[PDB]
């Protein structure tokens, strides 16, 4: 009776949205992809700054996956610059590797333990657990309270506004503790940055004539009058349902960007600050991108309880609230929910990509 | 909450973007649309594979004599002062163009003063009764030899027509000088948007009343997007499905290159009237002021096929355009604005003025 219009209206041009727009469009669907922001990319958006330095406006995005499927998929849209991110935490005035490893321990205390001895060292400080439900429990019961306190407690209190004990184990479990001497932030098979940035990658992803891209646009601003047959939604679950069950908490961030007139400011990709400063970490994009430049650009991150949602807050009382919403989302007939914000999952880029690719299969089936 | 738009603007170049900003500031609801995946239309600039700030559709040098236009654009961008300089490759030399005192002195091995090069120009000019073509314009000012060395081959190369087959308004665009002024433009306001056109454009479209749709031909969505008025900045002939035949526009192919050196050319653009397939090379860093270890240049090759860039001004074409101009003047809720829409050889600043004036009309 009324126009059929687009087969899909996708809300959010992040990895979640863009992947599905590419997949759907290649199968011949007509797609409108909208984002409240004036650009594509979601968080992973990158751009050149006032000084001509390629940066990440929303904090550093380092690509990493163990999934051949995901890596070969994204390779359809970008070439790679091999890169393995390394993070140093500022503790006791030293820059020490994080995740904690054999060197972290020897350097901090002045030991000369072997990998074999550090296993035993942990075993002798480890608290015994027992439950193993919280973020405190994962660390403490592997490396004991002193290391927990110097590396995790403060940082976590600062990033989440919550003590490690008030967070699900899944949070701090994301950072392993090692007895070897690996100083890499990630141990995944494929670690590489999109050669020319993420944005270039998104552009190729969204290039299909079957995809129309609409920026500076809340879907609600067009959904009353633009015809569409199905919606893939990728923003926060709560807002889509009017906060009917109340605000699902999402941690946010302020970013302070700065340019310095020197080639290198930091000894590595990111320096973390668990025990000092308003900020949690500083990053220097050139280590990440490989860009040569007479100057250098860095971003300082400030955890904010308010503002654009960036992280779900995994804990039992948020997981309970999310179920209220998951139930509504599932029941919603012509709407598919996918991505970090829309499914309330602490997902990495590769993971969202894999989730979106799984969804596309579901839709096709 | 909203139920549609007041304006559907086809084209996110200067023409449409200016109108979008003015309309929206006056509280109108605006959906701007481009076939391309990016705004800025023709002036769109971006960073290449090497991190050099370039112009994918040919160097765009901003210059205006209009205090009004310049102050308008100033709300959206800061400026890097820059007065573009072109050098023409003639007889194995790099000579200033516009032809000036120094072009003439260095070419012929002369030592004329400014007062003398006027008599020299008068002494070789060919008097034409009435000045009709691009040949007449050049020849009645500097003579048949300079015309040949600097205009004929270049023109034949650029347009695929002799300057004799082109309206006078084409070569008249390039002043002939008795002074030693070596700028391509003598305009009052000469500067580039500090951080590039695209960043300027982004500000321009930033209002909440502006919805931006890319990768989209208007025809794909006009049947189901509610809008009052349409502003169209595409090609006129195409809008009327080519009913009277193709309106001829001239096109361009761009070959971009990056070199491992800080500077490849002695100025921003070198023109080749008499040599090579390309009409010109430009070095972007000259224009943007960017600092960089390497450098990116672009060679422009004239093409008869491709995206429309130039209208071909001449009697048979102005006549074909009147036919289309008629249909557009009839078009009820369509305003035609822009270099393509109105088939005019307009500069960036000139299109900005066209748009501001259209906004004033559209408002009273
Ligand atoms: C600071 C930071 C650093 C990170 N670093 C890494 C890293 O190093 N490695 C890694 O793998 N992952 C990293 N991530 C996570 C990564 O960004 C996510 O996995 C990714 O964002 C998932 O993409 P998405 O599509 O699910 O969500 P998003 O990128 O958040 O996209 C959702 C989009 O939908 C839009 N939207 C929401 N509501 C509406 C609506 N009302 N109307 C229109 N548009 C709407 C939003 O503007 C947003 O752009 C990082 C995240 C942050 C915040
Ligand atoms: C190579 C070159 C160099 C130039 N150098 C200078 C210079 O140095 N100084 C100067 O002042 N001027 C210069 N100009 C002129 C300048 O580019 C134009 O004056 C200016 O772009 C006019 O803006 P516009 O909006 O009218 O046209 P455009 O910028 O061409 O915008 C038209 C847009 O509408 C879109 N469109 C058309 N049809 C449709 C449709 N069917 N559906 C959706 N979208 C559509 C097109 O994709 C295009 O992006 C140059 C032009 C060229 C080609
Ligand atoms: O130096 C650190 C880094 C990690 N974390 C904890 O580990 C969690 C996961 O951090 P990760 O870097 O894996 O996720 P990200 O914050 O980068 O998105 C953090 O939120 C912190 O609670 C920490 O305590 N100290
Ligand atoms: O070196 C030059 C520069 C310009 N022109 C003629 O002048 C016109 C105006 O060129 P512009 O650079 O102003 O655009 C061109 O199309 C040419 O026909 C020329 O013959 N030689
Ligand atoms: O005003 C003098 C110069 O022309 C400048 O524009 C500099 O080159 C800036 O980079």
């Amino acid at each position: 009776q009324e126009s059929k219009g687009f087969d899909y209206l996708i809300v959010g041009a992040g990895f979640a949205g863009s992947v599905l727009a590419e997949r759907l469009a290649s199968s011949g669907q007509r797609v409108l992809i909208v984002d409240r922001r004036p650009h594509i990319g979601g968080n992973a958006y990158d751009c050149y700054d006032d000084a001509g330095v390629l940066i990440h406006p929303y904090g550093p995005h380092i690509f990493h996956t163990n999934s051949k499927d995901v890596f070969e998929y994204l390779s359809r849209f970008t070439e790679w610059r091999p890169y393995q991110h390394r993070v140093l935490a500022s503790v006791d005035g030293q820059l020490l590797p994080i995740p904690i490893n054999l060197d972290t321990v020897n350097r901090l205390y002045g030991l000369n333990l072997t990998s074999f001895q550090v296993e035993e060292f942990f075993a002798s400080v480890a608290e015994k657990v027992e439950q193993v439900r919280t973020s405190e429990d994962v660390v403490v019961s592997k490396v004991g309270r002193d290391l927990y306190n110097k590396f995790f407690r403060g940082y976590t209190r600062k990033q989440w506004g919550l003590d490690p004990s008030e967070l699900d184990a899944s949070v701090t479990a994301r950072v392993p503790t090692r007895t070897n001497r690996d100083n890499r932030y990630f141990a995944d098979t494929y670690q590489a940055m999109p050669l020319h940035g993420y944005t270039r990658m998104f552009q190729n992803m969204l290039s299909s004539p079957n995809i129309k891209v609409m920026l500076n646009t809340d879907y609600r601003e067009i959904a009353d009058f633009i015809p569409f047959q199905h919606m893939i939604y990728t923003g926060p679950v709560d807002a889509f349902f009017d906060f009917c069950y109340g605000k699902l908490p999402y941690r946010s961030l302020e970013f302070r960007h700065e340019t310095h007139d020197t080639e290198q400011l930091l000894p590595t990709g990111t320096v973390n600050y668990p025990n000092d400063y308003a900020y949690t970490r500083v990053s220097e994009f050139k280590h990440i991108t490989g860009q040569r430049h007479h100057q250098t650009s860095v971003v300082y991150e400030y955890p904010r309880a308010e503002g654009d949602p960036y992280y779900p807050v995994p804990r039992p009382e948020n997981a309970e609230l999310y179920k209220k919403y998951e139930a509504l989302a599932d029941a919603a007939q012509d709407v598919t929910f996918v991505g970090r914000l829309a499914t309330y999952r602490y997902y990495n880029m590769d993971q969202v990509v894999a989730q979106a690719l799984a969804t596309f299969r579901r839709l096709q089936g």
